């Protein structure tokens, strides 16, 4: 039958029929893999043995692979998916995999490694970084690829003992929506060497008959034994060859180990692997039709690398090869594919010139326009090797010029362009529109999405096709015959109609009438529209869906508006399959909310209005630029480019050669996509500073100012009198940025004041105020306070240095950090955990860690997943390395000739260097004698005080902090962070408990409570969580405390003063509210506090030094909970979901809450 | 000074001096580096910034690999060392540290991967498996080699910001006893860039001038940024090429990214690297003195791989050549270094027949009469390709048959060999007489030592040489001059008096 | 313990009379309890492959002794005692059955006999030293256990890395 799926859906497909146990680990874009495969089981799908697939998520993929090879070992057959830094953790555990000869299929969405930057997008560089482990691999270039080959994979393997690596390119083919022709179960069974599967039974580990594998060999006989295998890997080219022909007679698709398509009689063939064949057999059909001589290679089985069927399918008429690697190894002499290419021709004396690009690394581009440039350098008199395609490197000169732009669309492909907002229903009800198109007409249907690094407010772009012939064009859509924007704030923002073809539609959403549009619309906009000839339509869908009631959804509206214009279905037909998936979609809701979504669809149809513009629209110009301000040049030609989606353009030379980034660059983005902003009420505030401590994005800030420099104050700029002693004679406002508020909520729920003082009210009617206000407050003068900083008013007070970044609206993690920018952000370094908190933290080329009005700030930097609290560790190392050589330099200038209050601080320093304030104190004393002991020396004195001066910026005490999400602590970094908490060492660790993986789309972890559904939990979680603040106790000198900000504020800043003055490891867990528990984010403080007061989260405070002084450590900050425990779950999503089996898990979840306390009251006795 | 050391003290030693840092993680036989390191630190010995080196231990190599990256990144030199299994949970962060251009030296004693068999002995398989991670690779021949080239690349990978891997055979040259060439730290530090030291400070994660690295990237930029890098490595062979000098300049002993022995007339050239290069050479001494066009040329600089000074000491008489690869990669189409040298030889148009082979995995012997072998393929009608040697292959026929056996080992070297049972004193003993004829005779010394798996009770062979010449026999003892039984209850067990002259 | 327990070619593991003995498998240092975490996963698997075609048997034309122990091992494949008990009763009929059964019955007592081996409820057995369980594989045991899979782990504790000289 036909469906439409996705390479991910398609490969899990055959892997489900396959196999009895699947051990797996989520990783982008390979997660989707695991994720359908555990509902699957949920639901009781049955593999091709008549049971459910077994699924098991480990600690990391290191364990995966290990439970894989155990598997096997034993006597089950067993695959996995993975993909990119995953991969390269099961290198060690595939050499015995492959070394063994045991029948294996690992599922690879082929994803870049991480180097001077991390890349979630799709190359061949973790694929290739394991083409020595005696694995097979296999490469499927479209979706429809994925899905046989994936049947080859799991049929080759049980025959030839070779265990095989079936990869397909990251997004490009992963998340690549097409409509495929699916295999059905029962008939890949009657494929299956089922006397290769009980050969396979008998080989496993049994003591009714007993052997022994994995031995440690000598010399003598360990080169021969590992030659013995040769045999089966001389018969794995043939075996694949011959599954891919039981494959062909099932389906009629016709596979090879290497396939040519193009002239016969071709000179210029292009070697490739993955999803570049079907862009490269598209362009070779356009440009053989135009009559060149061109052909393509498609390699399907890389290793082993059979010369015969390569030859085979080389015409005898080739003269020149080009070799297109997508990956790159640096310093080598070439890529992989072009090494193998270039010396299977050399072993048999063919005189065939060969040469060798790189293309489409993290996902770059790589369209026919491309391809005719990679054929027309083999038509050059002397063609360019080792070069690339797809950038302008304007330094090392090595890309290909792109000379023209060719369209090899096939005739009567429709393409479509939809610009949509996060989680707006863009993306879903394009996905439903492939869905609808693909199972009721002839038609291929391809869907691909692109998203953006932003959480909240984020731009999509959905590239669909439909036609006739069957839809090569694996990239982005460069000629669109309709392209549709649901957010009217894109208008004038980014180019929507690039590339639209004459007479194409345009459809928009917005509330504008015609007569408006000659105002609004810019004029580079409306002379597109009018030369070009487009059909522009309009809608009001936001009016639509508040007079209907449905509030601002409009996916159902503008997805009705579509089908109504684009033509590629009867319009009759398209409204009744609309209403026909509302039932599916609406079915589950109430019979009000049905009839809602019924009446978007028959509102909208005669809502729709065809704008007929003049034709004096293509005469209009634009007016007249503002006077551009004065940007850094990294902000005018790096960031702004990107943001306007034309880092596609910015040369190589415009990078820094190691992934190094400026710091304080979100401040320059001012997105602006709140909804509602806080108004402040003066006359209703306390001065408490709690809604600048809980902002998610550090929009909202408490500004004191001497009323002398309130002079060119704006009239609505209005102040109070400053409370406390310490503000004596000053001014006091509360102040919001709107332009980078997100309209979480947060600060008018937390505002304990007895009238409200802070309430939600529209962006568009304040924007203009709010504006001058912020711009007014910014550009204060700095106001020196003698406020507590162990207080929360007090510590508000202070700079945030962490602000504006991507996390989501309310996000429950960046309060946390911007707290402790904010006490020691001035002498702090950051090693960040791979997760949200370095999306959000750390995702070029917007940073948003900044620096105060000194120009100090944390430094951040991320190495992996799995390694951030050794990547700590070291840099702790480091620092206090780079303080024992200023040291030794310091003491030397004791016995130097220089100024006695030079003497004073320098010896004062070296008592304290190793405090915090005293190293500061004494540390600002030497920076202030500094430039005038230099003047005053001269010789071997002047080159001692300069050796100083060079070390001057470690004469402060550096604060090294490790923060990273729960999946990292709990599971893949565990062992490391155990070793680093018993080291000892001067080190803080934060942990951003949210209890699932976050950013991957919340899959289970240890960090999981018991029952709690997420991905990879279909069925809800029965172990308890795993209680990482009790093992670290068992050491006794790590500080471990359990914080939430939402329930206490005072227990909050008493646990991290303490963590960070204590002299050793301090670990902190907080308890950070997410999008992915399925709440309400206006009520995330409030979610937290009910948290603690119902008993479901500890707080607590273990403190070593209370040890040394006699006392207990163990302190527990809140004893008896009030609130009701199932109470407390019902209010959120991710345990409602389960419900049936959820009384008997909500029952073992109140026993532990009990048990847990009931332990800490015997520990605080 | 003239010192008798192994392998592994020897890189130790230029480690030590040249690195303020060092997380290192126990494997065999890389071990002995880091024990060493330890107990120097323990006795208070001064590296080139004047303090003692701190060594920290961490949980598994992934641990020590994550570690170096943070203390790069903040601004400490940190070496480290490990091999084989080891080396492949440092691959991930290896990516990171290249991809940063952060100077540093990782010193690999190679050892095989466990495949069907865990093996603790010597071959490339390690160093092959992290050739694609952006590092650079140096390979040493021998213990005074190991010497030279760990200061090769300590001084070359602050100046090219490439991290560098320099590796040699574990056990073969790791636990090899040799009288050397020792070069003093105070020697050391008037080659070093200082000023490239200073520079890599200034780029250290600090508050007091903040930078943000590691970010996570979209498509737009992550292949141009890639790119960005190119220029450090097209200039690395040339810093490679410059440091070298610097070396020769000091200690006399010329080194090129690939050096050339042969006759200069040669048709047949074996390209090989590692100690399979002393053997090798050994055998071209013997083999051009008879006459026969053969030559030899030594792989020092594997990564990044320079076609200019490859082709630079390639006679030009050459009409086939072997290339020999201490590694296995199943299924492949050839080893590494086999498909580097065919493709060089391709994009220069050379019409040179090249055949590759594989040799002493898992620390399989390899002697000259097996070059021999090698060299006699290349002169058959059809030369015998994708091969091996050392192994008789009657499954699937690679293996190149040991036709005769010859002695190439040069004229008045002494060969001794002891057999000892475990832990009597005899290896402790030999190595005792070494560091005696070294320290007072003008003649070279070798000691290389055969233990047993067993752990109490085994059979220990020690093979001795001494001579004149220095000594290329990185193999073991074909002819012996003297054989020592220090257990009467060999007597009728083992051949004893095996090779006896 | 893999030193002195796998080196080849001698292994000192054997056999009692009837054949029977310990399997021994040795992947890597680091993955030593996610390695027997699979192969308990495979057993549970192998272990159902065979009650279902027990379950099978019960519907079909067999002797009523031949039932009886097919049901009672049915009620105690997971007790180590029972499952050997009733696991040999079904062994001793075996033979004889399939001399008095013919068609799908014989082909379905094949099935039984081919899977007999796993009758016998198996004890998974995860043994490594100090070095393993307190440093490289930490992390790894530590989810091993929190799984709560039926597995034994026996950590050698010499305080030192043994093998590797004592570190
Ligand atoms: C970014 C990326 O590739 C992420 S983020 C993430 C989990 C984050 O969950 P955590 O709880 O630790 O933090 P949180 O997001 O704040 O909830 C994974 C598994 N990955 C994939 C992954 C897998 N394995 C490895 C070695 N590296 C990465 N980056
Ligand atoms: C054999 C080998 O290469 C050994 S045995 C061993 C420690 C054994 O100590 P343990 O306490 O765990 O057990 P014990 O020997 O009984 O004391 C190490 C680190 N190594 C080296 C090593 C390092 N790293 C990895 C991934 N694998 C190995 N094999
Ligand atoms: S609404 Fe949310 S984002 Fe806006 S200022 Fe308040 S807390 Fe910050
Ligand atoms: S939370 Fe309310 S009372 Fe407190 S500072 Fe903010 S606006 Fe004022
Ligand atoms: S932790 Fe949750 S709320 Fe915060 S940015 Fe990540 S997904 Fe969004
Ligand atoms: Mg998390
Ligand atoms: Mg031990």
């Amino acid at each position: 039958p036909k469906q439409t799926l996705d390479g991910n859906t398609a490969a899990a497909h055959v892997a489900y029929a396959m196999s009895e146990v699947a051990t797996i680990y989520p990783i982008t874009p390979s997660s989707p893999m695991a994720e359908i495969a555990d509902e699957w089981a949920a639901h009781g799908r049955k593999n091709i043995f008549g049971k459910t697939l077994q699924v098991a998520e480990m600690q990391s993929e290191a364990g995966a692979a290990g439970a894989v090879h155990g598997s096997l070992a034993a006597g089950a057959l067993t695959t996995t998916f993975t993909a990119s830094q995953g991969l390269l953790l099961m290198i060690p555990n595939m050499y015995k995999i492959a070394g063994e000869l045991l029948p294996c299929v690992f599922h690879v969405a082929a994803r870049a490694l991480s180097t001077h930057a991390l890349s979630i997008f799709g190359d061949h560089a973790d694929v290739m970084a394991a083409r020595q482990t005696g694995f097979a691999m296999l490469s499927s270039a479209s979706v429809q690829e994925v899905m046989d080959l994936a049947l080859v994979a799991h049929l080759a393997t049980l025959k030839a003992r070779v265990p095989f690596v079936h990869f397909f390119d990251g997004f490009r083919t992963s998340h690549e929506v097409q409509k495929i022709d699916v295999i059905e179960y029962e008939d890949m069974a009657k494929l299956v060497d089922w006397d290769a599967i009980r050969a396979f039974r008998q080989r496993a580990l049994n003591p009714e008959h007993p052997h022994q594998r994995g031995t440690a060999q000598n010399p003598d006989i360990y080169f021969q034994s590992r030659e013995a295998a040769n045999p089966y890997y001389l018969a794995t080219p043939g075996i694949v060859a011959q599954v891919m022909e039981q494959v062909a007679g099932l389906t009629g698709r016709h596979y090879h180990l290497f396939d040519y398509a193009g002239a016969p009689d071709a000179e210029r063939v292009i070697v490739s692997m993955g999803s570049s064949c079907e862009v490269i057999e598209e362009t070779v059909n356009y440009l053989v039709e135009k009559g060149e001589k061109v052909g393509l290679i498609k390699v399907r089985l890389f290793r082993p690398f059979s010369a015969e069927h390569f030859l085979k399918v080389l015409p005898a008429s080739v003269k020149r090869i080009a070799v297109l690697d997508r990956t790159k190894e640096p310093g080598s002499l070439g890529e992989p594919l072009y090494e193998d290419v270039q010396t299977v021709l050399a072993e048999h004396g063919k005189n065939i010139l060969v040469v060798g690009g790189r293309y489409g690394l993290g996902s770059k581009e790589f369209n026919p326009s491309m391809v005719k440039a990679v054929f027309d350098n083999l038509a050059a008199t002397t063609p360019k090797n080792k070069f690339t395609v797809g950038i302008t490197d304007d330094v090392t000169h090595t890309s290909l010029e792109i000379k023209e732009h060719i369209d090899t669309s096939p005739k009567g492909t429709f393409r479509c362009k939809f610009f949509g907002l996060g989680s707006d229903g863009t993306v879903g009800a394009n996905k439903n529109s492939i869905k609808i198109i693909g199972d009721h007409t002839d038609m291929y249907a391809q869907g691909y999405f692109v998203y953006d690094s932003k959480k909240s407010g984020g731009v999509t772009i959905s590239h669909l096709r439909f036609g006739k012939q069957p839809i090569q064009s694996a990239y982005l859509i460069d000629q669109a015959d309709l392209i549709a924007c649901h957010n009217p704030s894109y208008v004038g923002r980014y180019n929507l109609l690039e590339g639209i073809k004459p007479g194409g539609i345009f459809l928009l959403n917005s509330t504008w009438s015609a007569e408006e549009m000659d105002s609004r619309l810019p004029a580079d906009m409306k002379r597109t529209i009018a030369t070009k000839k487009l059909k522009f339509y309009n809608i009001d869908a936001v009016k639509i869906a508040q007079e209907i009631g449905l509030g601002s959804r409009i996916n159902v509206i503008m997805q009705t508006a579509f089908f109504k214009i684009a033509n590629v279905i009867p319009v009759d037909e398209a409204i009744k399959y609309i209403k026909d998936s509302i039932v599916k979609t609406y079915g589950k809701k109430g019979d009000k909310i049905l009839n809602m979504n019924f009446a978007a669809v028959d509102r909208a149809l005669e809502a729709l209005e065809e704008i007929k513009y003049p034709a004096s629209w293509a005469d209009a110009v634009d007016e007249a630029a503002a006077t551009v301000t004065e940007e850094p040049e990294f902000i005018q030609k790096v960031l702004r480019p990107i943001n306007a989606l034309k880092g596609d353009e910015l040369p190589v030379s415009t990078f820094t050669p190691d992934g190094v980034f400026p710091v304080g660059t979100t401040k320059y983005e001012k997105r602006g996509i709140a909804v509602n902003i806080p108004q402040w009420q003066p006359e209703n505030c306390i001065q408490c500073n709690q809604c600048s401590l809980v902002c998610p994005h550090a929009a909202i800030r408490p500004y004191l100012a001497k009323p002398a420099d309130l002079a060119g104050a704006p009239e609505t700029f209005v102040t109070k009198d400053a409370i406390g002693k310490e503000a004596a004679g000053l001014k006091f406002r509360i102040q919001v940025s709107p332009l980078d508020c997100t309209g979480c909520g947060n600060c008018a729920d937390v505002c304990p004041a007895k009238v409200k003082a802070l309430t939600m009210v529209p962006l568009e009617e304040v924007t203009a105020v709010e504006e001058a206000n912020y711009n007014f407050a910014e550009q204060l003068p700095e106001v020196k306070v003698n406020f507590n900083p162990a207080t929360v008013k007090g510590s508000q007070f202070r700079q945030p240095l962490l602000e504006f970044s991507g996390a989501c609206a309310g996000c429950g993690e960046t309060p946390y950090v911007k707290l402790v920018t904010q006490l020691f952000g001035d002498r702090m370094i950051i090693a960040n955990a791979t997760g949200c908190s370095s999306i959000w933290g750390g995702s070029a080329p917007a940073c948003p860690y900044t620096v105060n009005r000194q120009g100090h700030g944390p430094a951040w930097a991320s190495s992996l997943f799995e390694d951030n609290a050794e990547f700590g560790y070291g840099m702790a190392l480091a620092v206090a390395k780079r303080q024992d050589e200023l040291a030794t330099a310091i003491s030397k200038a004791l016995e130097a000739p220089v100024s006695a209050a030079f003497k004073a601080a320098c010896e004062g320093w070296l008592a304290g260097k190793d405090d915090a304030d005293r190293s500061r104190e004494y540390g600002d004393r030497i920076k202030a004698l500094l430039p005038g002991e230099i003047s005053q020396a001269s010789g071997e004195v002047k080159d001692l005080l300069l050796d100083i001066d060079r070390q001057k910026d470690y004469l402060t005490k550096k604060s090294i902090w490790i923060i990273g999400g729960d999946g990292w602590a709990y599971d893949i970094g565990y062992g490391g962070l155990d070793h680093v908490l018993a080291s000892g060492a001067n080190v803080n660790v934060l942990v951003l408990d949210t209890e699932v993986y976050s950013n991957t789309g919340g899959q289970s972890s240890k960090a999981t409570q018991t029952g709690a559904v997420a991905r990879f939990a279909a069925g809800g979680k029965f172990t308890k969580k795993k209680d990482l603040g009790l093992m670290a106790m068992s050491y006794g000198y790590v500080y471990v405390a359990s914080v939430a900000m939402g329930a206490s504020h005072s227990q909050l800043m008493k646990a991290l003063i303490e963590a960070e003055k204590y002299d050793g490891p301090s670990l902190i867990i907080a308890y950070a509210p997410c999008i992915n528990h399925g709440i309400n984010m206006t009520y995330s403080q409030r979610e937290a506090k009910k948290a603690v007061e119902a008993g479901y989260w500890p707080l607590y405070r273990y403190n070593p030094q209370l040890a040394q002084e006699g006392k207990n450590p163990f302190i527990l900050d809140y004893k008896t909970p009030t609130a009701s425990f199932r109470d407390f779950l019902m209010g959120e999503i991710r345990y409602t979901s389960l419900k049936e089996k959820a009384e008997q898990l909500f029952a073992k979840a109140e026993a532990d809450a009990k048990a847990r306390l009931e332990q800490y009251k015997k520990l605080a006795e």
